[PDB]
Order: structure tokens, then sequence, then C-alpha cells
């Protein structure tokens, strides 16, 4: 028992030595007399110590506590906290006025003493505001918007002609606005509006976390466009008439570009934007202290040098959002805010990094203007240096498949007058097509809340440009239809690996599938509410039966895909249906080898597959993703060679070069009517050698991730307190609940998916024979492609023809 | 153009009329004289207005605001800011001295005084220690412990003796302690230490998001406990003898209620603990204001009433901590803090709901007492209520499962002395074996970030009760063994449905299998550092082989489970081996269909677990497990009907019936000798209908949530704001790599399983028979029913034959 009574005794020892440690009992019900508290309070001499030290510190105010005060008080303005709220604002100008004293840069200074006349300003009309002198509703702090000289300034340039205040000083403005419907009424204005200048087109350039290379070659490639609109020929039947003419086209140009967070843009992205004049951080840092601004905008005339060359001077609006947030809200911004404002009369809409040709704007004017029927146009788009890097199989392959989708299937779509774009995609629309209803259907999403509409509303709206598409196709009252210009090359950069194409395509397959889902059923629309030519509608009618037919065939690709390999290769070995070789005798234990070594490893690839999409992202997994793709691509490398064989070792019997030629060789024949077959030679091969890769690791890897998307008393106090609780548990609450619902919905359809692909192959390979079941697939395909080159051929027929018969 | 110069000159219209919108260009280099400054400034006099109101607002303070003043004070000096510091704890201790008049609550009134002087006092200390004249290391405010008056008191009440202090008065105070170990360094003590009492047991009951009930049965429960040990005996063979004895055993036990969150404690229990006078929200309010304490902790000798009986008095110590954690954090505080102080003989680890039968207490002492080499112990544990809703199956299991691994693998481990202790179970320890590396081993999760980890040590730790039970065994220099007590029953309370059970036994089996693989990696230490006898060490590698061999027969039991079903009963009813009818001839067509129908089920219900068991969450899935369970459940009793007709049909051979008995009727045999047989009669079938069920269902689930585991200028603002970047960017960086690497490691593991189980099926289907794979089977599953058996017998032998053989 001696340790216990030691470690005792040493705990008692070290008890002695606001002390270290104080126990005291608190009697309830006394209440205390008012005598010996005051005594006691005045006998403490340490507190007038503790005050003059308090006093001396908190002479000297710094930058830091006025901006951390101005942020305290932009919290409870929020908050609707006025009195609070005008008292901090008071401090915060008080304090920010005696610093602009000591501060040594003149422009630190000037911004400072600026912001605190500002912010008293401001004391003054919320004090106001406060008496009732003024009534007002919802009471926010002036527009105020401040011009500064670039910090660097090119002086050897060439123009036309430029204002000084316009070449040298870039102007800034936070807005507060949280509708953007309302962003004229709040009485913000830009630079074009305020000059009198009234620009017709306008281009957006969404951007997040991007090199500067991509920015610099986007601003290039425009500046070459708008080079060649201005030196465009007058006088001339080709050439375009009005506000596009020459010496004059760069004022009716505005260039808007989003940037969708502050806290995730590239930092080499930002120094390059302050070095055109387009960006200083100590300017959003002061001027944006008390606001707090939902984004803010920076508007300068940018000059740009290449080399020995000086490019046009490009309009530039550039909006940074201060909180992250999805695509689709920076097309909100652009759209309603500056559409609504400038009222332009055509829209463009572009990515960050593509690079246009120099005639890609001259095409899409000149088909809208010479049309008029246009409501929407899109480009052609490309892979930037396909032949060089050819070694590469992925970039091969996504330029074959670029090529094959925009010669096909635009021009077969674009034939009817109804296209759907290709996400990333370089299109345009005309701003009176687009000006109601349609918006209200591309942005139901960001009005309404995810857990109103469900997972079905939001998987259609993650690809939502075909939903805008289709309603201006479909306007109620108005016909208008689109159109696909084959001269408009824009150029992107394609990932080099298999890993980002895996996540790019996925995006792709889940907004494109869910968006045809969704113009299946709404297409009665057509002719319910809109108002087209019978012919239009037949045409329609006609196209919505091819599109139910590839639906429906799509869909069924990969049990078609095993069907068809299996049957045609493997039992051809096992059977003696090889028509170059006899397999008929054998050991026996070869021919149903090669059977079972197919089978299983088919069904275990697809078994790691699903097993390795379901759970970890496709970034660690490189290597198992490249073992799979590697099989799959010899297997359909070694199916290719033996279907060869077999083909030409056929004595080529009519139906059989019939079939031939519509299945395989309408790729040929639509490449060399459109001039574009040098590609299809060189790439066709490795197309070939990732058609299974794509087929099954992009669908199931896409399946697999529907659900990924985006002055009171104590007792005020205790009260405040449990409503925050009970906020915050119906928050978890809510989020859990929508969470249910989503993984719900894609278990749900990924299970069904995958059981009717097995449920077909299985009743297709236990009761039909080689015999019986080849036959439909030839005839289902060749009616496909025939379908497709007859579109093909007569979107060429129409490009070379319209221009003669324009008269009639 | 006529609307578009309307709408232009509607905008300049709205244009006119801190305005709403000024625009002006600051010059920047100019920086202004100072004479026209001054004047401007003074030509204002708005300024006076809102000077003076203000001035008017500010006069009277508020307890809300006083309370954010503390707050914001906490955080400062948090982030070592002591003027800022000092000057916000000035200004709240001012606030609530003058709030304290207002108050007519008198219990407010003295709680808020006294909180303001202590302030002050702080503030005093504070202050010279800025000035240089006290040196101390990390200051802190000094501890201060409030007792208060119990709201509700039992005037009729019956107790041995109770000072009036310890019967009225609840303590109460808040601790800072980061580290728990300098716990008792920091001053901070506990009533039993100041009052002189020295407990020898220490229980702990830790608590989060708990109903009322469990807690009230529980301390019920332990009340009876205590009353059993007082009225024991004296002067007999049976009876304990020492600080346990009768009249003063009260006073020797002290209870530890660690709470896990406020967040999350069900309010009714807070209403409840307040009712026995454990807890007080304006006492917590109140006090807790300046500190920034991790957790709160109360002190009460609190006495209970139960109908007509009024149990003994129980000290309790409830620590409520703030912020949510894992239960091995409130293990650390309780461990750490608590023994480390009051360093007691026994430490007792249960659950909060477990209701312990009147006699659990006096066996587990009476063992540590006669035995002197148990370093720990472990309880029965069993099902509340088991005979009641016999209909319900899911209890049903639950129950033979119990009774089946307590009898079985208990008494079999515990014979060797050596037990892996069953997750929720009641245990205890001797405060003497868990001293220093057994406990460092315990909590280097919590010393050490999982990113140092990695995954496996997660996952083992998940579980992390048998890494103690190792390390007290095979602890350096000491030889520790471990025992099992047949009559300390504890019963808990199972969930009712399937979902519950999947969660909860996915806990467990992550647990249990990564703590197996620890410690067969790890066994080797016993002989190389532990200090045991010859024959204990022999006897270690005797278990050591058989719990290899059985760990592997369990890994591939899914398999042997498919193979034994499939080749039993359906290549009995395709090949004719039924013994009770003659499937000889038949149509031919049902031959083979029974098979083909057997293999598909089980194939797509696999593919179905597994595709839900890797996604959602199996909550919304209930009906889907649901009827896979029914599915399974079906196909089990069908072939337990089959193959006992087929057993009943055989002639009875001799090797028949020792295989049978070896195989199943051990755990009858076991059952009966025991005397617990009545509740394997009845649980039977009922367990039988769900092995299938819990083998797959659980297996699965478990396997596929591997990785789910818990006065600067304007310069120095810019380079605040950048570091701030860099660091959130880095900690989400961070974030990101480990979710991959965990990530990973689940897939890995899960595929091993998974395509091991799988080839193993297929090469014993295609390369093996019936007749050459059946009697190996038979032989494992004899071997290890037959050890068990023997375990379970030489327990008992020890359980009724030490008593007599103690001399010896
Ligand atoms: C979905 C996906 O994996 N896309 C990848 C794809 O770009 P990918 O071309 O597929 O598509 P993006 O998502 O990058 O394009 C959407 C457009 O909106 C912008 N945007 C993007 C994200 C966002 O939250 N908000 C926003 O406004 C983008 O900058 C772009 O202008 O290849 C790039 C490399 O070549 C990768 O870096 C991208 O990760
Ligand atoms: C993992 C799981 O699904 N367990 C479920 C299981 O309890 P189950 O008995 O399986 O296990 P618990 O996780 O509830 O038990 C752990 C012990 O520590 C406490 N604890 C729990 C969580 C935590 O974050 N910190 C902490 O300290 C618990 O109160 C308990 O005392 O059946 C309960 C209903 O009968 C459910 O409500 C639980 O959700
Ligand atoms: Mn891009
Ligand atoms: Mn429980």
């Amino acid at each position: 028992h001696a340790p216990r009574s030691s470690m005792m005794s040493v705990e008692y020892d070290g008890i002695p030595l606001s002390q270290q440690y104080v126990t005291s009992y608190i009697p309830t019900g006394a209440a205390f007399p008012p005598s010996s508290v005051q005594d006691m309070i005045s006998s403490m001499k340490s507190y007038a110590s503790a005050t003059d030290l308090v006093r001396t510190y908190s002479e000297i105010p710094s930058v830091e506590e006025a901006l951390s005060t101005l942020d305290r008080a932009a919290a409870a303005l929020n908050a609707r906290r006025y009195r609070d709220a005008l008292k901090l604002y008071l401090e915060g100008g008080y304090a920010m006025a005696n610093v602009a004293e000591r501060q040594a840069n003149p422009k630190i200074c000037n911004l400072l003493t600026s912001k605190g006349f500002e912010t008293l300003n401001w004391c003054a009309r919320l004090c106001d505001w406060i008496e009732g002198r003024i009534k007002e509703k919802h009471p926010r702090p002036g527009v105020h918007k401040v011009g500064i000289p670039v910090s660097n300034w090119d002086e050897d340039w060439v123009g036309p002609f430029m204002d000084e205040e316009e070449a040298r000083r870039m102007w800034y403005t936070p807005v507060y606005c949280p509708h953007p419907i309302d962003f004229s009424n709040l009485g913000y204005r830009l630079r074009c509006v305020e000059t009198g200048r009234r620009p017709r087109l306008m281009i957006c350039i969404t951007m997040y976390n991007e090199g500067p290379q991509q920015l610099k070659a986007t601003l290039k490639k425009l500046a070459n466009n708008l080079a060649y609109l201005k030196e465009q020929m007058p006088g001339d039947e080709k050439s375009l008439t009005g506000a596009f003419a020459g010496d004059d086209v760069w004022q009716n140009v505005l260039v808007c570009i989003v940037a969708d967070g502050r806290e995730q843009v590239h930092p080499k992205t930002l120094d390059y934007l302050e070095a055109i004049g387009l960006y200083d951080e100590d300017l959003l840092t002061i001027n944006s202290a008390g606001i707090g601004a939902q984004c803010h905008l920076f508007e300068h005339t940018l000059q740009l040098s290449v080399n020995g060359k000086c490019l046009l001077p490009i309009q530039t609006v550039f909006a940074l959002k201060e909180n992250k947030a999805s695509k689709l809200d920076s097309h909100h911004w652009y759209f309603n805010a500056f559409a609504e404002q400038i009222q332009p009369e055509y829209t463009a809409v572009m990515d960050v990094g593509t690079m246009l040709t120099k005639s890609a704007l001259y095409h899409l004017l000149f088909a809208f203007e010479r049309n008029h029927q246009i409501g929407g146009a899109c480009g052609q788009l490309t892979v930037d240096n396909p032949f060089e890097n050819l070694s590469n199989w992925v970039i091969s392959a996504q330029h074959f498949e670029y090529k094959i989708s925009n010669i096909l299937d635009k021009s077969l779509e674009s034939c009817f007058g109804f296209i759907s774009v290709l996400p990333g995609a370089f299109s345009a629309y005309r701003y009176e097509a687009i000006r109601g209803a349609p918006l209200d259907a591309y942005f139901q999403t960001l009005n309404i809340e995810l857990d109103v509409l469900g997972p079905f509303i939001g998987n259609m709206y993650l690809a939502a440009d075909r939903i805008l598409s289709f309603e201006v196709v479909a306007r109620k009252n108005c016909n208008w239809t689109m159109h696909y210009v084959k001269d408009a090359v824009a150029r992107t950069d394609v990932p080099h690996d298999l890993v980002g194409l895996i996540s790019q395509r996925k995006r792709w397959l889940n907004g494109a599938f869910f968006a045809t889902l969704f113009s299946i059923w709404n297409w009665g629309r057509i002719y319910s509410e809109s108002k087209h030519t019978f012919v239009r509608k037949m045409a329609f009618l006609v196209f919505y039966v091819y599109h139910l037919l590839y639906t429906a065939f799509g869909f069924f690709l990969p049990a078609n895909l095993y069907l068809a390999l299996f049957f045609i290769v493997f039992q051809g070995f096992q059977q003696n249906r090889l028509e170059f070789i006899d397999t008929s005798e054998y050991s026996q234990t070869v021919l149903d080898c090669a059977v079972y070594i197919y089978n299983f490893s088919y069904l275990f690839g697809l078994l790691m597959l699903i097993i390795i999409g379901l759970g970890n992202n496709p970034k660690h997994m490189k290597l198992t993703y490249y073992f799979v793709g590697a099989v799959f691509g010899l297997m359909m490398m070694l199916s290719s060679l033996v279907g060869a064989g077999i083909f030409f070792s056929t004595p080529a019997t009519v139906h059989s070069i019939v079939v031939s030629i519509l299945t395989v060789g309408v790729y040929f024949i639509a490449s060399a009517l459109h001039g574009e077959v040098h590609h299809i030679f060189m790439t066709f091969t490795h197309y070939t050698a990732l058609i299974p890769s794509f087929v099954n690791i992009f669908t199931i890897y896409s399946f697999c991730n529907l659900q990924d998307l985006s002055k009171g008393d104590f007792k005020d106090v205790i009260a405040k307190r449990r409503a925050l609780e009970e906020l915050r548990r119906e928050e978890k609450e809510r989020v859990e609940n929508r969470k249910k619902n989503f993984e719900a919905f894609r278990t749900n359809v990924l299970l069904t998916w995958a059981f009717s692909n097995l449920i077909f192959a299985l009743f297709v390979v236990y009761f039909a024979s080689s015999s019986t079941y080849m036959p439909v697939l030839y005839i289902f395909v060749a009616s496909l492609n025939t379908c497709r080159l007859l579109g093909s051929i007569g979107h060429w027929v129409y490009i070379h023809t319209e221009g003669l018969r324009g008269r009639v």
C-alpha cells in the first residue's frame, strides 16, 4: 500500500498554487447585498493597470483590423442587424481613414482614402434609413466603380483610334446582385453602355483552373478572326454587309471571360491577366471590403501584340466569381445580366482553349444572315495536331471518332434541322429565339433545388445544351430550326491518357443519354405547340422513327458486340466455319478450349470493370484499366484479322458484297465525298483497336456514377441555441435523404441495364444459332448505315446546291 | 430599331438617383494635399448624429454580447494574440459585471457576478504575465470549479450516511487539457480525491445518442450489483474479503459516464440527467464562456429510488465532451486522466444498456482475487428476453449465435489463457497489467494520424480491444493471462431488423479480421519477449496451429458452402444420388434444369449483393436485402430437409454415424454439458434458416467498406491571404491522397477475396467429383468440431475441479 499512499501524498503536495485551482460553492437564492460588491470591486487596483495597457495598445489601428471589422459589418448587414452593422461600418471607415495617412505607396493611400470616404457616406445613408426620414426596401451600400491606369502599357502599338481614357484606364466594380436578372435594376452598367457603343455580337469564354497558354491561344485566335472580318472585301456577293463590315468590326464584338472561382484560378493565369491589364489584387482587396460582393468585374479594351504583329483591340469584360459554382451558373450570369443589358443580336458560346480558324466567325455570321430561319448553329470540332504524335493510339482514336461523328451524325441531323450539340463545342445562337421560355428551361436546375426535381432531372441537366436546342426547335408559336456549318473549324486539346478520357466520356454519356430520353418523351410538343410547315412535321416524324430505332440499337450494343465476336470467330473455329482453314478434327481439347477461354476472360473482365468503376476513382487504377483495355484491343484485332480472312476466302456473292459495302464502306464513301479521307486511312486501325474498350469501359463507368451530382436575456440565448441545433439537424437529415434518393436511382438504372444485356445475351446464345441470328444483325446494321449515308449525301447536296437555288 | 432605342432611353431615365450610383476616377501618384481633406471632413455634420446614435445605443450591454466577446477572446488566446485577448476579456468581464445587476433570477445573478470577478482576476494575471513581472509557460485562466445545490432532492430517502455537502451539492468544472495525460499536472482534481476517499474499482459507461431508458436500466442494475456485494455474508470461504466487504462497498466504486458529443446527446437523456442532479444548462453556459473547454465534468453522489425500494448511493462523474470523437477517444480520456489520478486496482468497461445480473461483479472480483495470474477477464454476453418475441427470426438467430460462440469458442480460447473479446461485451482488467506499453499500443491510433499509419492499421484498430488483449498476454518481462467467467451474465438489446444487423456485423467483421491478421503476424513476441512457463509456450504453439487452420478454413467459407450444397443436393437429384427416390429416367429436361436454375440464381444473387453493398447504404435497400435473404433461407431449408432424408435413408454405417456426431451433435453435447440446452432446441431452426445469409451478405458488405474510417501593413495582409490559400490547398491535397490510398486498399482486398473464392469454386467443380471432395470436407469439419468440443469439456472440468485442487 506504500505506492498508493506515496502517489496520494505527491498529489497533495502538488495541490498548492486567478490561481491554479479554486473550489467554490455558489449559494442560489441569496442574490447578495449591494454593499460589499462595490467595495470589493473598488478594492482591486490591477484593473487600472489593465485598462491603461488596453488604452495604450488600442491607440494605433491597422489595415487588417479595419478589413476584419468591415467583413463583420458585411456579415451583420447580411443578417439584417442594422445597429451593429452601422457601428462596425463607422469603426471600419474611421480606421481606414486613419490608416491611409501612414501608407507610403501613393496608390494604396488613394484607395484607402476613397474607400474610407465611401464608407462614411454609406454610414450616413444607413443612419438616415434607420431614422425613417428616408424609406427604402432592403438598403445596400451604393454602387461605386473605380478606374485606374494600367500598370504596364505598350508604348509601341498600332490601332485605328483609341481615346486615352479607354486605352490606358482599366475599370473595376464589385457587384452584389444575388439574382442576375436584377443586374440592370440595381444600377450596374458596363463601359460599352456608358460610352454609347452597342455591340451586336457577344462571346463567352468560360474558365476554371486553366493555364495561361490556353487563354493566350484563345485570345490570339479571336483577334485573328476579328482581323479577317475587318479585311473583308466590300461590295461583294459573298461578303457580309451591315454592322459586321470592315474598319469598325472590333467595336461590335464584346468578349466576356467568366471565371468560376477565385480560390481555384491558377496563379499563373492571374499573373497573365494582370500583365494584359485585366486584374489587380490590391484594388480587389481594398474596394470589396465592406460590400460582400458576389462577383467582381473588370473591364478593359485590351491590346495584344504577338511577335512583330499587333492584333486588333478586343473589348473584354472579366467577371470573377467569389464562390465556386457550375458552368451553368456562369452561363446564367452571362446570359441574364449581360444579354439583358446589352441586348445583342447573336450570342456565341465556347470554352477556353478552343482555337478557331481564320474563317469560323465569317461562316457562322454568313449562315445566320443568309438563312434567317436558323435559331442556332454549331461548328466543327477537331483535334489539334492529329498527324503529329501519331504513335499515341488514344489521340488517333479520338480524331477518328470526332471526324466520323461530325460527318455522319451532324450531316444527317442537320438535314432535318434538329441537332444534338456535342458537349464542349463552339456554338452560337441569336438572342431572339432564346429570349424567353428556352432560357427558363435551361436554368430550371439553378432556379429549383435538386430535392424537388429528383435525380432524373439533375442527370438530364448535367448536359443541358441539348435541352436548349430542343426548346429552340420546339418553341411555342415560333418555327426555329438549327444548322451545322462544316467550315467553322474549332480545334481543341483532347486528353492523352485513358483515365481522363474515361472521366470526360462519363460526363458526356450521362448527359447525352438522359437528354435523349427527355427528347423522346417530349417530342410531341413540336406538333402540339410549335407552328412549323407540314413538310417539316413529316420530316420530324421520320427522324423520330429513326431516332427511336438508333437509340434502341445503341442500348443493346455490348450484348451485340459479344454475340457477333463469339459467333463469328469462336464458333467458326470450334465448328469449322473459318473458310481459310479446316479445324474439323484437331485434338478436340482445343475446340472447346477457345470458347471456354473467351467466355471466362470476357466475364472476368466485365466483373472486374464493374467492381472498379462502382468503387474507386479511375486515377489510382491506371494499370488495371490499361491491362483490360490492352486485352480487349488484342481480342478485337484478332477478330478483325479473322473476319478479313473469312471475307476474302468467300467467293464474294452479290449479297455478301452489298452487305460489306453498306456496312463498312460507308465510312470511306462519306469521307471521300467530303474530302476528309486521309484522316480515316491514318486512324482506322487505332479506332478499331479501341472499339470494345470504348463500348464496355465507357458505358459501365458512366452508368456506375449517376448519383455524382453537385439585446436578449438568457432565455433568448437558450432559445437561439435550440433553434440553431434544430436547423443543423434538419439540414443533415435533408442531405441524407437526397443522397439516399440519388443512390437508389443510380443502382436501379445500373441493374436494369446490366441484367437486360445479360438476359438478352443468354437467351440468344442458348436458343439461337449463328445461321438464324447473323442475317438479322447484318440487316439492322446495313439499314442504319444506309440511312446515315443518305443523310450525309443529302447534306452535301444542300451545301453545294442551295447557293444556286436561293431564288426559289 | 425602335425597341432598342426605347430600352436605352428607359435605362437612361432610370439612371438618375452615398447615392445609388457614383462613377469616379482615382488618380495614382498625386497623393492629395493635406489642406482640403481636413475641411472636407469638417464640412459634414451627419457624422455628429451618427456618433450620438452609436453612443446612445452602446450604453446598455447585454448577456449575448458579453458571451460573444468572451468567445472571441478565447479564440484569440487560442491563437496566441495576447493583447487582443486581454482587451476582449476585460470587455467581457465588465459587461458581465454590469449585466449581473439587472437579472431577476438570483442564481443567474450569482453566477454572472462570480464569472465576472473570475474574468477580472484572470485579466489582472494576464496583464502581469505580459509585463514580464511573472514568467510562465503557456498561460491559461485559472481552474475554478463551482458546487451548486441540486434543483430536485428527495426528502424521503434511506442511506448509510451522507454529509450534507456531498448529499445536496453537485460539483462542476470545465477542463482545457488537450492531452489527457497532463490532466493531473494542470491542477484538476475530483471530489473523491479531495474528500480523501480512494476507490478501488472503476466502471466506464460510454454513451452516444441513447434514450433515457437504457441509461436508467444500466444504473439500476449497477445499484443492484452494489447491493448484492454489500449483503455478502462475512467470514465465509466463498465471500470476498478486503476493500469489497459490506457496509462500505459503495465508497470503493466510482462510475464514469463519458458522453461523446454535446451536439448529439438525446434531449430526453439530458433531461433525465438533470432530473437526477447531474446536468444544468445555465451553469454550463455561464461558467464555460471564456475558458474554451475541451470537456465539462459534473460530479455527484447520486441516490436513485425505484418504486418503494431505495438503491444504494453511487459516486458518479459525468464527463461531456464538446466535440464528437471516437469511442476510443472516450477510453483515452477515461483511462489516462481518471486512472492516472485515482490509481485504482481494477478497471471495468461496458457500454450503455448492458444490464448485468445480481452476481456479475461478485464473480469477476472473485476470479481476479483468487487467481492472481489474470490480467483481464470477460463475462458472458446474452440477448435480453430471448423466449419472448420468438416469432422474430433475427432475434432467435442472434441468440443461438451468441450462445454457441460463448460456449465453444470462449471455452476453447480460455483453456489456453488467451481470449479474443467480443465487441460490445462487458470486460474488466486490473490497472497493473495495462499500466504502460499495452495502453500505448491501444492509443497509437489517436497519437498518430492515419496518413502515416495507413489503411491496414486503421482497419486493425477499428476494433482495438483485441489489440489490448494481445498486448496484455504478450507483455514484456511479465506473464499475464486472460480468463472467461461463465456466470457474469450481461444482457444487451440486439437489433430487430436485418439492416442494423448488417451494419453492426460489418464493423465486427472488419475489426475481427484485421485483429486476427495482426495477432497471426505478431504471435512470435510471446516467445521472443514475454516470460511464460515452458508448458504455457507449448500450449500457445498448439493454439497457434489451431488458429491458423481455423482462420484458413473461415476464409474459404462461401465457396465451401456453395460446393457442399451443389454437390449433395443438386448432383444427388441430377445424377440419382438421393437415396429416398429414384430420379434416373425423368424428362431429362428437369435433371439439368435444377442445376442450371441453382447456378443462375446463386450467381445473380451474389452479383446483386456486391453491386448493392459497394454502392448505396443498406437502409434504402431494405426490400432487396430481405428478398435475397428469403431466397437463400428457403434454399437452405430445402437443402436441410434433403440432407436429413438422405441421412435417414442410409443404413447408418459406423463411419457415417461417427461423422454425423462429430459434425452436428457437438452443439447439443456441449449445450447439454453446460446446461444451456433449451435455447438451442428453440433457436436451431432459426439459425439454420439464416446461415447462408450470414456468410454471404455479412462478409460481402463487410469487405466492400474497408475505406470507411474516421499591426501589419497592406503587404502583411496580402501575405496572410496567400498563406491561408496555400494551407487550404495543401489540406485538400492531403485529404484527397488519404482517400485515394484507402479506396485502393479496400478494392485490392475485395478483389483478392472474391477472385480467390471464385477460382477455388471453379477448379473444384470442373476437376473434382463428389466422391473425391466430400470426404475431405467431412474430415476437416469433424477435426475442427472435435477440437472445439475438447476445449469446451476441458473448460468445464477446470471450472468444476480447480476449486478442489487449489492447494496444488
Ligand atoms: C469533366 C472532366 O474531367 N473534364 C476534363 C477534360 O475537360 P473537359 O473538356 O472534358 O470538360 P470541362 O469540365 O473542363 O469543361 C467545362 C467548361 O466549363 C469550365 N468549368 C469546368 C469545371 C467547373 O466546375 N466549372 C467550369 O466553368 C471549364 O473550364 C470548361 O471551359 O479534360 C481536361 C484536360 O484536357 C481536364 O482537366 C478536365 O478535368
Ligand atoms: C455501428 C452501428 O451501426 N451500431 C448500431 C448498434 O449499436 P452497436 O452495439 O452495434 O454499437 P455502437 O457503435 O452503438 O457501440 C459503441 C459504444 O460506444 C458508443 N459510441 C458510439 C458511436 C460513437 O461515435 N461513439 C461512441 O462512443 C455507443 O453508445 C456504445 O456505447 O445497434 C444500435 C441499435 O441497437 C444502433 O443504434 C447502432 O447504430
Ligand atoms: Mn478544356
Ligand atoms: Mn447499444
